[PDB]
This record gives structure tokens, sequence and C-alpha cells, in this order.
């Protein structure tokens, strides 16, 4: 609800023909992104394949924290997701 | 080897009364000995009957020590040894 001030740009002499020539860059990560989205997904099985036999529990770590975000990152390669 | 040092203790006035004096307390200790054996066997039953169903490995054990005689004490009551 906060964003729809940009779609008053087009009522003044400086900020009009910037929206214009923003418009356009936007036609071009479409690709290098379809290319990104297929280079990552190769990899990310690979590494999935490899690590998924030492997979530990919650319980057995330090202060019961799982996963990444935590203050020592660990369990990083067990899942898919 | 060292301590057969005692045996020269009857030929001086001063220290031999003293080792007649000690055989006799080592006839007081027996039947103690007999009655805390008995406590103690007692006693040694119930505490590893309640504690063996939470026994971990030494992997999950910081510094894989496992045991008392760590620095931090865990596993006391698992095992009867």
């Amino acid at each position: 609800s906060s964003l729809r001030l940009i779609s008053l740009f087009t009522a003044n002499s400086h900020l009009g023909p910037l929206q214009i020539s923003l418009g356009r860059m936007l036609l071009d990560i479409l690709k290098f992104l379809f290319i990104y989205c297929l280079v990552l997904l190769a990899f990310a099985n690979g590494l999935n394949q490899l690590y998924f036999y030492y997979e530990t529990r919650a319980i057995d770590e330090p202060n019961n924290c799982k996963g990444i975000r935590c203050e020592k990152q660990n369990n990083a390669f067990s899942t898919l997701f």
C-alpha cells in the first residue's frame, strides 16, 4: 500500500522521463534469470545427494537450535529445502 | 618394595609399643566393612534400574569424553560398573 506513490511521477518534468527509462531495464533480467535458475537447480542436487547420511537431531546440538540462522551454523546440506 | 621398612620398628623402644597397638585396630573395621558392603550393594541397583533408558554416545558429547573424570561429568548412572 505504500509503494503506489510511483504512479504519480508522470505529472512532473524532472522525474517523468526517468520512469520510462527504468521500464526498459526490467526486460533484460528475464533471460539471465532463466539461465541462473537452471544453473542453480543443477547444483542443488549433488550436494544434497552427498551429505544426507550425517543428519543429526536438535536435542543433541547446543542450545537446541537446528539449521542456519543459529549462532553456530549446522545442518546446511541435509534436505532439499 | 618400599613399605617393608615397618618390620624394623620392633628393635626400638619408642616405636616398638606403637606397632602392637596399631595391630589391634585393624580387627575393628572388618564388621563395619561387612555392613557397608551390604548397604552399598543394596543401593547400587535401583539407581541403575531407573536411569538406563537415557544412555547417549560419545560423539554427541563435547570434546568426545564419556563418563566421570571429564571436565563436565556425564553418564554417571548408566551401567553397573
